[PDB]
């Protein structure tokens, strides 16, 4: 029996939570995925140990999500990040929070993640098949037909949720773009968004440490977050929020301290005089950075002049880093761009165009921060769009 109520494309967040709401209402449901494994993006974020969702309140959610988090006004209020919490813990997946509201499962291992959701499809009663590539899809009268090169499926109701465009050998490739496309919907401009940075720097004096909450400013852009030395340049979201406004070529400038003043610092040296200027330091900063700005200078805090503390304080509060680019769409972390918002239903997720047609998750134009808040999005979408709606 090839004919489903609903066949979802694409096995990210986004259509295994469609799988579970749509299988949870009641629809025969179908999940085929491109690769051999569920959730092979969503498996890589958070460093591997997969960033679920974000605590946050509301606030927090919608400046987690800048490219149009408006638009998910409806879905949030049907399902958000609490309910994805509330769903974990249910069903037996110890969740915790670290820094910036993330939050991951205590295993610190995405198969947790994903294996509660391939859980809960089959206790539903859902079908998945992976490694089944869809080549097609089409709709005459009221039914849609999808296939493989190789097989064919039919259902009343399609959701879309195959990702956007970037890290194209987890399986986003756009496949959910030309769906729309032949549908008649636009897709709008796509291009990279937080996106790691290449700097013209001695990379290996710093690569792999970290920075918490500290500011980089570009112009009138001052973004102040966790920051990530790399062998390239610069991760974490700091640089990777600053990549919406530099492309390379630019200096931008770094303050390691945003919670002291210059003054502040001044004070700082002057009570710790008799001490190692290296060394003193390590209670503000990690020591591999104390190395970095202390390295020329005289070895003991007092046998600094006043022109070397005030020409140290100013390279702590304001260090020019030369970008000369940023990842590549391929190479970034989201796309920005999507099925146009204007041709979807916000409470359903439905096309405007194509009754039975739905788009959830990273192929819609809707674009967020990391931390948890495209996931959150993709999840909540998904269960949304997998629904039924009654009136
Ligand atoms: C390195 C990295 C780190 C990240 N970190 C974070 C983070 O910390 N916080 C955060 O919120 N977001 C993060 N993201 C973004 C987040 O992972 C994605 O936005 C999110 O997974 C989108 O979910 P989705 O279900 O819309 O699409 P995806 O997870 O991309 O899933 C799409 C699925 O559709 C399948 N598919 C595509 N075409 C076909 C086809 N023709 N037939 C069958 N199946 C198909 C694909 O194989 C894929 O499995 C990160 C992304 C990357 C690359």
């Amino acid at each position: 029996m090839n004919h489903f109520d609903t066949i979802i494309i694409g096995g990210g967040p986004a259509g295994m939570m469609a799988t579970i709401s749509s299988s949870f209402y009641g629809q025969k449901t179908l999940l085929l995925e491109k690769n051999k494994r569920l959730g092979k993006k969503l498996a890589g974020t958070g460093g591997g140990r997969c960033n679920v969702t974000n605590n946050g309140n509301l606030d927090d959610l919608m400046a987690g999500i800048p490219g149009n988090g408006r638009f998910l006004y409806s879905v949030f209020s049907q399902f958000d990040n609490h309910d994805i919490i509330n769903f974990f813990t249910e069903n037996g997946v110890k969740l915790k929070v670290e820094d910036h509201g993330r939050v991951f499962p205590v295993t610190d291992k995405s198969r947790t993640i994903i294996e509660a959701l391939e859980k809960k499809i089959a206790e539903l009663g859902g079908t998945v098949i992976t490694n089944t590539e869809i080549v097609s899809v089409k709709k005459t009268d009221e039914l849609f037909t999808v296939r493989s090169s190789d097989q064919a499926w039919t259902c009343q109701k399609l959701i879309v949720t195959t990702g956007g465009k970037s890290y194209p050998s987890t399986g986003s490739t756009g496949f959910g773009h030309d769906i729309a496309r032949h549908f008649k919907h636009t897709v709008t401009d796509l291009e990279a968004a937080e996106s790691p940075l290449l700097t013209d720097f001695p990379h290996k004096a710093l690569q792999g440490i970290s920075l918490d909450d500290v500011t980089l400013s570009y112009g009138k852009h001052i973004i102040t977050h966790d920051l990530l030395f790399t062998h390239f340049g610069l991760s974490g979201p700091a640089a990777l929020r600053l990549s919406s406004f530099v492309k390379g070529g630019e200096t931008i400038y770094l303050d390691v301290l945003p919670q002291m003043s210059q003054q502040d610092l001044a004070d700082f040296l002057e009570e710790h005089r008799e001490k190692s200027l290296k060394n003193c330091l390590k209670i503000l900063l990690p020591e591999r950075i104390a190395d970095f700005f202390t390295q020329p200078f005289p070895e003991k805090v007092k046998q600094l002049n006043l022109s070397e503390k005030e020409a140290l304080i100013k390279q702590i509060k304001e260090l020019p880093i030369s970008v000369t680019g940023k990842m590549s769409l391929a190479k970034s972390f989201v796309t920005k761009g999507g099925v146009s918002l204007k041709e979807i239903n916000p409470k359903t997720l439905e096309s405007k165009l194509v009754p039975g047609l739905h788009f959830a998750g990273e192929v819609l134009d809707i674009n967020a921060h990391t931390g948890g808040f495209n996931i959150t999005s993709a999840l909540c979408t998904g269960w949304v769009a997998g629904s039924l709606h009654y009136d």
